[PDB]
């Protein structure tokens, strides 16, 4: 812990080093520097460069002004390199990638790359990392839903190396799935010769056991560069201090930090704060009742956001746009899990789910049909398997919220209980 | 639609002229002319003498009284052609029979009915049109519901123009599905030589499918005589104005009338009001919730509106009788439509039916369990069509209610969102 | 009527002596022969008696003492029938039997004792009178309900004494069984000679089908001795005035009584008295809607409850406890019913499970999904029977709640409408 906390640390200086160099290089103000535009367009060149260059904005005259700068590709590289003391340093990169990733999951539907790889488009929670690179980082690998890793493993379906490629992959997905049954598929589609239609169906079946019996997917709590460089300037060591991409510390962070966004005419300033918030904790794909419930007001979904993206188009005129706080703070925190919830064991059961009646009173009776009616190779014990589950079973028992006083997390608070980001659409009302 | 409105409102201002003509023969104030009861009898005479009467309700001595007139069926037959200048126009005489339809619709449940034809009681929203007469009108014909079509083909299954009053009536409800394969299997029930229990037991599959890939059935707003009278009296030209059914017209028309009813003493006048609405806008059968948003006060349930039928029968006396006005203004208006909504395409899906968790909190992990666990020759393809239909999925997409004052319909307001009229009783609670 | 009555009345009076008795041999005063603790205590005794002991309490010097006296087996033996007039009087018995049983149905979960006779946990409701001996009273046979006798009979699967107490339950079970179907599966299980596993599966079967077409089972309110021995001791005859488990008299009762209970230092006094409130009147299983309407207050399900047992256990100490008023009263009373609720007839239906859209507005299209795909020897009967089933189907019909100021029952409140007691816990949000 103390060793993860260490090297984590580095690699979070090191993007920060990078940042306030950045900064300096092109003169920008503190405030500038702090707006998530300029953060992205650093972010994306060092990421590029690994000539570049994107949309620089600054507060000119009274009016925001847009400037599209470049930079030769190897001077972004060695500027990287020695703001990681000496060292190539991949992590910080991939660690940036994934914040992009976040961003993107909260953004964007993917169901056009759906649909042309086959699979259905309301596989959204699966899907986490899907704009992630294939062969990304550890972190990446780590990162990515179960989702991402079968939409990957069907373009690989539709030069040897292509062989280890797509057996390296069935073992990431195959690590994900907390059921031996599910994980018995993936070797059979991994153990294939020539993979094709059965491997492409067996991946399908795979993903839709998922969403009930849902893989172990890791959460990293990834923030815009801009935060990490304010927060070396101000005089806060990672390296000394340590840092944690689950634990406390990025609420912490961001308890303790001031984001900007350049705003569009029509966009509500609040909504455009819940998508950042949602994707510097990697909470798209979360029930939007947690969400609520650490943050303290309302996560609502996006179709019900008066918001587009956080990036500003070259399109569109700069003479129109204002700059607002990005409210990214949160009443609690809590621990950000690598785990899918229960999907094994299934020792006994302890509810109740139907009435006996006692009063001579009318009214209906009600049950759960559903669960009653339940009880009447792999394939097959996969759907007993899903067939059991039931969307009351609880997750995580004992585990809670805490309060941003609470460093070691001594008191947990368990919420006594609107669940998708991407149920409310023209098309479905979920 | 300028030709379509010239015809319609030409039989609209018959039905206004007759209205007038008879409420002068009957010596009635224009506050009498403008009861409901009196202009369902006046309806009545005019549709039963294609001697003949009913109760007619005079404001007497300040007491309500009752009288039951006669005419010679010859002599009603003559006012009516020409009030509608010479011509038969058995047009405006279907019109006022889909408003007794409508107001039947909303009034009585026809379980009986259902029940001796072997047909599901539950099938209510497919009955449309059911008191209506085999062989009514073109216009009788197209408001006339999935289920009603079904329930007059049973009743043809328990002369050789009976075949071709078979094949006419297959071919409505033909028309009426939105989907091949129904259409399919209703040239199945018309192509049988001495058609018996396979077709009767097509007909109750092809309403159950009805319930979910719904039919294409007209609406059309239909007002009692009385209301298109007091518009040609007080000096509206339905002929120069042109006149809709579907469009903002009737809405318009209810917004500039004044309506009254006999109420009994235990009934609530505004539920009254509620039934009479809904009649007039054919909305027996409508989402209680648009219903609800149009009109701008809550439309209840049937269950729980406490009043009974219009009509006040021979054997109630008339002492205990008051006059209430009937409210049947709304806040917005919307276009009336032909369509059972989507039931085709399935052209991808794009939403979200599980989370994926973030954080380590004791919850539940919601999951749509029908959708995902559904995924596991023209009967079966219908069951595996309304297999994948869901109740979340959205219908008439962009389509909106519109203000009052939005003569053509520009700016459609999209509602942000108790379904059934007829769901709450003493033996379900829907 | 007035014969039961007499009897019931009989042996409630025979109760109340022997508390009177029993409370002036301990030299108790009023208030804490009122004692909810001392109650049990002393109806343990005579229990168990058929030397003995147990915890009482006592109001000294300020502060609650408890003192564990004994009594000669003999001599508790006689007190109680002498109390009921020379009578041995197993009747007064097994009511207090009853009195307990109910108490154990509303504090503890038999989950463990449901795995072991290998079912589901998820029976509560079928669970009543479990903690009740086997081959108990007639009234005790009566109270349990159908999953007690599916667990009582496995125990008797896993001395030809044997077979009739295997035939005299299987009878019992078949009682309460109110389709023929359910009742023929009965015969066929004790039918069997050497019974076993086919048996087993038969009953496990039954059980489940128990949760939608419901069992017979009785319901009788049965209150703590003190209550009873309270009322003979201010002046109530019971022989005089009869006296019913099942009318308004146990309400009535409570009305005119004042029981208390020690409450822990963590405890919530209302919530101590909404478990004895459910005790009483038999409730554990009953929906928590109906429960609440009937009571006035929220009756609030089990998981949160800031409350432990009734009963103080030894290990902890007396120095922290305080004694507080049970609330045990009602805003309105119903009759206790012996029914399951409706499981037979299916004579149509009447109702809406799909709506038909009139106006072209953007909505989702509801429908009543599993009721209209469900139309798509004995035991696949019973599938057919309780797939018809609707949690939305009402029972007891026309039966109402009534004011404690309607003695004869006259005027019915039909309420118009949280359902499970043990559906909130830890592992399931019910
Ligand atoms: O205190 C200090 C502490 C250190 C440095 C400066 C100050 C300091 N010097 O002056 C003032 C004034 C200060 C102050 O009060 N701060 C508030 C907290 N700040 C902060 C805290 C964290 N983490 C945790 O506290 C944590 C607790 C458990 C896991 O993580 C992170 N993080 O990245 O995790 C980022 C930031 Cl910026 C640092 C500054
Ligand atoms: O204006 C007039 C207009 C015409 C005649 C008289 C007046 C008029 N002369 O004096 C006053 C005062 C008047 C007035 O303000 N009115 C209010 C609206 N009235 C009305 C309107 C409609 N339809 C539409 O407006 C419509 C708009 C788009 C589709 O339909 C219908 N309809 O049947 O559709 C019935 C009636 Cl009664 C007519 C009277
Ligand atoms: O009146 C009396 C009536 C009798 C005795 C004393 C008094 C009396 N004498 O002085 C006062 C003052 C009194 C008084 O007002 N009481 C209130 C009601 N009390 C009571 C009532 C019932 N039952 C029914 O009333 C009932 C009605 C229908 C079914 O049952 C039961 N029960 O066991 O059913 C227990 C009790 Cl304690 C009795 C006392």
């Amino acid at each position: 812990a103390t060793e993860i906390r260490a090297s984590v640390g580095k690699m979070i200086d090191g993007i920060g080093r990078f940042y306030i160099q950045m900064c300096t290089e092109l003169k920008l103000s503190d405030y500038e520097g702090r707006l998530i535009q300029n953060s992205l367009t650093i972010e994306r060149m060092v990421l590029s460069a690994f000539k570049t260059g994107g949309p620089i904005y600054r507060r000119v005259d009274g009016k925001w002004r847009r400037e599209l700068i470049l930079y030769d590709k190897e001077e972004i590289r060695r500027i990287w390199r020695q703001a990681n003391n000496g060292d190539d340093a991949t992590a910080g990169l991939t660690h940036m990638m994934i914040w992009h990733s976040n961003l993107n999951d909260a953004t964007y539907q993917r169901t056009r790359a759906l649909v042309r790889t086959g699979m259905d488009p309301r596989m959204c929670s699966l899907m986490q990392g899907s704009t992630l690179p294939r062969r990304s980082g550890a972190a990446g690998a780590a990162v990515k839903g179960v989702g991402t890793m079968v939409m990957e493993l069907i373009r690989m379906i539709k030069g040897r190396r292509t062989r280890i490629a797509y057996e390296r992959m069935c073992n990431i997905l195959k690590g994900k799935f907390q059921t031996a049954a599910q994980r018995t598929m993936v070797d059979q589609v991994r153990e294939s010769r020539n993979p094709g239609n059965a491997e492409f169906e067996d991946l399908i079946f795979l993903a839709r056991s998922a969403l009930i019996l849902r893989g172990s997917v890791a959460h990293k709590s990834c923030l815009p560069a801009c935060v990490y460089g304010s927060a070396v300037a101000s005089g806060y060591d990672f390296e000394r201090e340590g840092y944690s991409l689950v634990g406390i510390d990025p609420f912490r962070l961001l308890q303790n930090s001031q984001v900007y966004s350049l705003i569009r005419p029509n966009e509500n300033p609040a909504h455009k704060s819940q998508l950042v918030w949602m994707a510097c904790h990697s909470a798209a794909f979360e029930d939007l009742r947690v969400s609520s419930f650490i943050r303290g007001t309302k996560v609502v979904p996006r179709g019900k956001l008066s918001t587009r993206g956080v990036q500003i188009a070259s399109n569109e005129n700069m003479e129109t746009m204002e700059s607002s706080t990005l409210e990214l703070r949160s009443r609690y925190w809590a621990i950000r899990t690598r785990s899918g919830g229960n999907t094994n064991q299934q020792r006994a059961s302890s509810g109740q789910i139907s009435i006996q009646p006692t009063f001579s009173v009318q009214r209906n009776l009600p049950f759960d049909r559903p669960t009653i009616m339940a009880a009447f190779d792999m394939r097959t014990e996969i759907i007993r398997l899903m067939e059991s589950a039931r969307p009351e079973d609880v997750s995580f028992q004992g585990r809670g919220v805490f309060e941003l006083s609470d460093e070691k997390a001594t008191s947990p608070i368990v919420p006594s209980f609107g669940s998708y980001f991407f149920g409310d659409n023209a098309e479905e009302y979920d």
